[PDB]
Formats: structure tokens, C-alpha cells, sequence
């Protein structure tokens, strides 16, 4: 229920990113959460994803949409720091350094609006 940062301390989140660097070096550590004020979209089964570093952001948008099992009419947006990723056909590795959190995770939010 509670957001990831309310379930793990800063030090623990950093240690998890370090573990992922050692055990899955070619993956980007990603946290994907439903927007707090979201009414239309369901909650994802899981929140922590290890994304192969060559995957395009625009492809991740399509993957998460499929995982939510929506109907074709439902609006869906996947945002990194409030930037919609739908047309970002750039590898996740290339945005990781600039957009990552201080803990080393890359945080994303999904919603039925882009504000
Ligand atoms: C949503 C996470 C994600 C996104 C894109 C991906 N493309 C491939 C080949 C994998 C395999 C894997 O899970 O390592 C993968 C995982
Ligand atoms: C997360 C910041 C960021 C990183 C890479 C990006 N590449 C493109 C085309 C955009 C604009 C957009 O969001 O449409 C963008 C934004």
C-alpha cells in the first residue's frame, strides 16, 4: 500500500541498488508506482523492476501498459519526474544518470492523465 520510500530507509534503498549493481550489472533498478490521486487505473502487482539497460523508454511504456491489462479506450501515461515517456525511443541507460534518485533507483509514476 505505502510507497516504496515509506517501506525502506535511504540506507536500505542504497544497499539494494548496490546489490543490484553486483548481481544484475546490466539492469537499471526501477520503481514504478501508481500516482497517488489515481482513480481509474488498477495497482500493478509489483513495484520494483530490473530493466535491461538497452530497453527504450517508449517500449517500457508499452510493457507496463500490457502488464496492467487495460482496455484499448483507457488512457495511460508513464512518467519520469513528470515527463511522459511514450515517445522517448532512447535506452533507459541513457536517462538513468540524469534522472535517478539520490538512492540510485529510477522512480516512475503511472496515471490516467499527464496533467
Ligand atoms: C519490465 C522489466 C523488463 C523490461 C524489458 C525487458 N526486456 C527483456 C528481454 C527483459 C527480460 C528481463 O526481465 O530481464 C525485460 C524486463
Ligand atoms: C526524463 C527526462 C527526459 C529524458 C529523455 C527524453 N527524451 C525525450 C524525447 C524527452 C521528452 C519527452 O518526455 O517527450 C525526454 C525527457
Amino acid at each position: 500500500d505505502r510507497p516504496f520510500k515509506q517501506r525502506r530507509s535511504f540506507a536500505d534503498r542504497c544497499k539494494e541498488v548496490q546489490q543490484i549493481r553486483d548481481q544484475h550489472p546490466s539492469k537499471i533498478p526501477v520503481i514504478i508506482e501508481r500516482y497517488k490521486g489515481e482513480k481509474q487505473l488498477p495497482v500493478l502487482d509489483k513495484t520494483k523492476f530490473l530493466v535491461p539497460d538497452h530497453v527504450n523508454m517508449s517500449e517500457l511504456v508499452k510493457i507496463i501498459r500490457r502488464r496492467l491489462q487495460l482496455n484499448p479506450t483507457q488512457a495511460f501515461f508513464l512518467l519520469v519526474n513528470q515527463h511522459s515517456m511514450v515517445s522517448v525511443s532512447t535506452p533507459i541507460a541513457d536517462i538513468y544518470e540524469q534522472e535517478k534518485d539520490e538512492d540510485g533507483f529510477l522512480y516512475m509514476v503511472y496515471a490516467s492523465q499527464e496533467t
